[PDB]
């Protein structure tokens, strides 16, 4: 029972297809990876403030899994029989509370969810800074109480009930909340980071500890049965979409030009050209990719600015033979090719059973890579050879979970020896730290999102560089956090009103969170 | 180079020239109130956007080709007893392409049209409107009284095949036509003109085996380059399926489809069905879904356009079709949901390169009968209304015989004419019947559609602006009844123009009425 909580909270993750929505919306814009879907591009890409579509992850979460977990939690508390379910409870309610305050900023957490158990409603916002203090805490104390011999987890579609690696996610998970505060406070940064390598059970060392959401194969239906089914992954289900041929998931020019003007073995793994006028209406088969015709005929590719739309400029295209083929026996196709030489999503990623990433190896490696760099006290590993196994297992993930084609040895040493390199300065070394991290984080859109603003890599430029000023109706600047949904004024007002007055008097999406020091 | 050859190929140029046919999608089937939302019709003609290129095709098409071949070879047949028929054939053939020309811009170059090849006789003047008309009468009538079937053989005449009589049954029947045209402005004229007409050697055309249409034959659509001088096919239809036939396909105006609708009129169903066009060929009508019968039986309402509305404004309600969700199992491209699927398209039947080129029907000649007699002419010794039912009856028959459409049952007939397609009381009434039905029957002679609306101001159209599209009319808020003449004329036949433009105060706008137009 509160292992079968366990295992709903973990499929709403990003099996929630009301949830999934915020992050096609706004996170792939903000962090320039998707960019042309009018969806993306409306909302994220210029800027639309929309409070209802803001408060996506509020809802879910205080509604749904959080609520649900934090009812767990408590019935299990202080119980030697459940140690092992209460303890995997205790680093589950931290993950998805680091997604809330990682959005919102302060927000409901020792007070949440405890109506029903303690008569306790409106519940206060705790402090950012405070939740922080409560991530390590709680971490710190679940590995502790973790104990093979108690009792089987039997509900956990992560690690299969196995708590010694339930403690390697714990100890990884304080790495990225460390160095998530080394701006603000590299002192309890750094100390935060050598007690979770110390910490019982270690961190996540290679990809047999990954941390991933297991999710099946259903087919993609916008019905209403589909928002209480979270046993597909709606995130993918999404980047598919509820309007797929006008509007599939195109590729922002910041992200594919970082991929193809690098080198980068990625760049057609993780984007493709395809004509879809033969593609299924549910589904991302019967495409036909021209990519190498496009490479052959010395066709351009024309991924969307910030702040782009597809159709919005209308791009330069071509005569496909490949097409016109196809035509004799499909007399629908047509050659002529228009948006079709924008990149889009590769089809590996538009998968019902895609995994819900939650923590990666490669990750880990980055994150040890900067603390090297900050010269904390983290192991005998040069930072370089941290880097350079971060680059490789970030690719080497796109082989194992998504079946994107593996890269050889001596691709890697091509991309790795050029401008994949790691460089000879503080500065460059934390660029290609954190540029990598970002290329690694595309499939965890919130943690993508919460790093590019914590490290302010890679330096992105808003929508008004890119000539599209005239429509950022939310201001010109990337915000940096989302906005509380403005019911919590009438459901919470004494509560919600003391957030907004440690902002200083508004709830303003420009306004930096406690550990973000300064934006881009 | 030879007389018969031209007029082989300036026939094949009134309906074959593609590039001169989209002024028809553009502007005529917008003002008349026919076809409505495909983008071009709408942008152009449906919210009164003056253009001039396209205002220009129809001056620029005749007078560089079929009108100045044709006027060549009538030139080199003249005064020749041994070329008799040829040369009357080109000059009926003449004053059938100059009445477009007329019919659209006004004043126009007709006495010194076409020379050049003479020596410097360029810079032509433009014979007034009224003149034109009189010349018309003139020439018909010589024309007619010059064939002789015991002379030269036509021989390559797509219209008649060179049966002369029938040409002077044209001819006649034009005459009637023109008499009419002018019954406002000069009402004793067409009187005389009228009857004239009717007694003159040959008679008029009294019967559809005497239908005057221009046989075109069944290639494909192509919008390549060649196909600009393909005139083989009949270009209209191929512009009303489309160069971007999917997206903006021809719409029928909310006028037009619901004149047919409301009155049970049996063409209704054959002008017009509701398709779903996503496994459509892309360059012929072929694999299309009608769901017409689906929507009745669903009780789904049509949506046709009104004027101003493009097919996407306002967007249409929809619904969900048993017959596309069926066809989705084994066609997964397939969606079920309908959306602007429910505003009424133009039938595939209509959609053909063998459409023939209507120049003149039986029909018409009895609507034209039946005006005289309302207008009390002596014009023979049937009634009014039994000519009036003929003329219906001829112009459903027509799309039988011509379209392939569904024969209509004598059954079906009596039942329109006894209710509502019945021809009414007063003298306004019968000529709203007349015109109205006359509207119908011109739905693919688009020149003669317009003209005929603007002539009787039936039936009674009003503003794209009374439809709510007011803040789009660039161009005025009335319906255009001239188009302006070509930026070519006021470049290079500076003095001709300027002569024509001071007949009209200086101006050279598309809300100047033209002469045979006494109101709008
Ligand atoms: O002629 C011979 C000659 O030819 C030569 O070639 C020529 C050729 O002939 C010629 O045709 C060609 O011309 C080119 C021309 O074709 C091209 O046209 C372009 C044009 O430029 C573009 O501007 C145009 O762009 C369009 C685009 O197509 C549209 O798709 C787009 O539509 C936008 C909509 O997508 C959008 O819709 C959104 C809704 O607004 C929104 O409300 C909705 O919200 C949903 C949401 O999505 C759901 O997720 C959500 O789900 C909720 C959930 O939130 C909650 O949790 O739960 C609920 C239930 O529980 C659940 O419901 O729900 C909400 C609510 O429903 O989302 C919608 C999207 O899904 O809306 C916006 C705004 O309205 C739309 O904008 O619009 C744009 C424009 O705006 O595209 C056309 C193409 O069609 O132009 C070029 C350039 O001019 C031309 O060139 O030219 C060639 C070449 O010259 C030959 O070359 C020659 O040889 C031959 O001779
Ligand atoms: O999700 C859970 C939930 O879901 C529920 O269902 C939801 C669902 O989720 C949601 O998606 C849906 O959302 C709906 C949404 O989809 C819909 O979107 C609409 C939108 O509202 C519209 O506004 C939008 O309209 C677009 C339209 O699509 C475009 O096509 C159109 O484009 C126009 C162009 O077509 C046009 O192009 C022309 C060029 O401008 C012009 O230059 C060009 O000229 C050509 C010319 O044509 C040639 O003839 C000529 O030929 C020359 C010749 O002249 C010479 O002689 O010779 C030459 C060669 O020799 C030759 O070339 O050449 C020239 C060449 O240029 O012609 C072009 C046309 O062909 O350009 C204009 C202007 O730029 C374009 O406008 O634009 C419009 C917008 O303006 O469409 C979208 C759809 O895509 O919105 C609705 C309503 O808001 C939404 O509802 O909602 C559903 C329902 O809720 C489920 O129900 C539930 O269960 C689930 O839970
Ligand atoms: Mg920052
Ligand atoms: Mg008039
Ligand atoms: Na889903
Ligand atoms: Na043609
Ligand atoms: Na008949």
């Amino acid at each position: 029972d509160p292992n079968a909580q366990l295992t709903t909270a973990q499929l709403q993750t990003y099996g929630d297809l009301s949830m999934m929505e915020i992050y096609r919306n706004y996170h792939y814009a903000f962090t320039q990876q998707l960019m042309g879907c009018w969806n993306t591009t409306n909302y994220g890409g210029r800027h639309t403030l929309d409070n209802n579509e803001m408060s996506r992850i509020w809802t879910s979460f205080y509604t749904q899994s959080l609520k649900n977990i934090i009812d767990a939690q408590y019935r299990t508390a202080e119980d030697a029989e459940k140690v092992n379910i209460n303890s995997v409870l205790r680093i589950y309610r931290v993950y998805l509370m680091s997604i809330i305050t990682d959005t919102y900023g302060d927000a409901p957490f020792s007070e949440a969810g405890l109506g029903f158990l303690e008569g306790k409603f409106n519940p206060k916002y705790d402090k950012q800074e405070d939740i922080y203090n409560a991530f390590f805490l709680e971490l710190e104390d679940a590995v502790n109480k973790i104990d093979p011999t108690k009792d089987k987890v039997t509900g956990d579609l992560i690690y299969a009930g196995d708590v010694t690696k339930w403690q390697q996610l714990a100890n990884s998970l304080r790495l990225r909340f460390a160095m998530r505060i080394s701006s603000v406070n590299p002192t309890k940064a750094q100390t935060e980071f050598e007690n979770a390598l110390a910490a019982n059970g270690g961190v996540i060392t290679d990809a047999s500890s990954d941390a991933l959401i297991k999710y099946m194969t259903i087919a993609f239906s916008f019905g209403q049965e589909a928002y209480s089914d979270y046993r597909g992954n709606s995130l993918s289900q999404l980047l598919f979409g509820n309007d797929p041929a006008n509007n599939p998931s195109y590729l922002c020019s910041t992200f594919f030009n970082q991929l193809y003007n690098s080198g980068d073995p990625r760049t057609f793994k993780i984007s493709r050209c395809y004509y879809d006028g033969l593609m299924s209406a549910t589904s991302p088969d019967n495409r036909v990719d021209i990519t190498q015709e496009m490479i052959e005929k010395g066709i351009a590719f024309s991924p969307r600015d910030p702040g782009a739309y597809s159709w919005e400029p209308w791009p330069t295209g071509y005569d496909s033979d490949i097409c016109a083929e196809l035509a004799v026996n499909n007399p629908s196709v047509t050659a002529t090719m228009a948006r079709e030489v924008e990149p889009k999503l590769a089809n590996n990623f538009l998968k019902s059973d895609n995994p819900g990433v939650v923590m990666t190896s490669a990750e880990v490696k980055f994150l040890m890579a900067e603390a090297t760099v900050k010269k904390w006290n983290v192991g005998s590993v040069s930072a370089e050879d941290l880097y350079k196994q971060g680059v490789r297992a970030a690719i080497d993930f796109l082989t194992d979970n998504y079946g994107c084609t593996a890269t050889t040895d001596a691709e890697f040493d091509a991309f790795i020896q050029d401008k994949g390199a790691f460089g000879h300065t503080d500065n460059q070394k934390l660029e290609a730290i954190n540029t990598q991290a970002w290329i690694l984080h595309f499939t965890n859109p919130a943690e993508c999102w919460a790093n590019v603003r914590r490290s302010g890599y890679p330096k992105l430029k808003s929508p008004a560089e890119y000539g599209f000023g005239q429509y950022l109706t939310g201001g010109t600047e990337i915000p940096v956090r989302l906005c509380y949904p403005v019911l919590e004024s009438s459901y919470n007002k004494k509560s919600y009103n003391e957030a907004i007055e440690r902002m200083g008097g508004t709830d303003n999406w420009h306004s930096l969170l406690w550990w973000d020091t300064e934006n881009q």
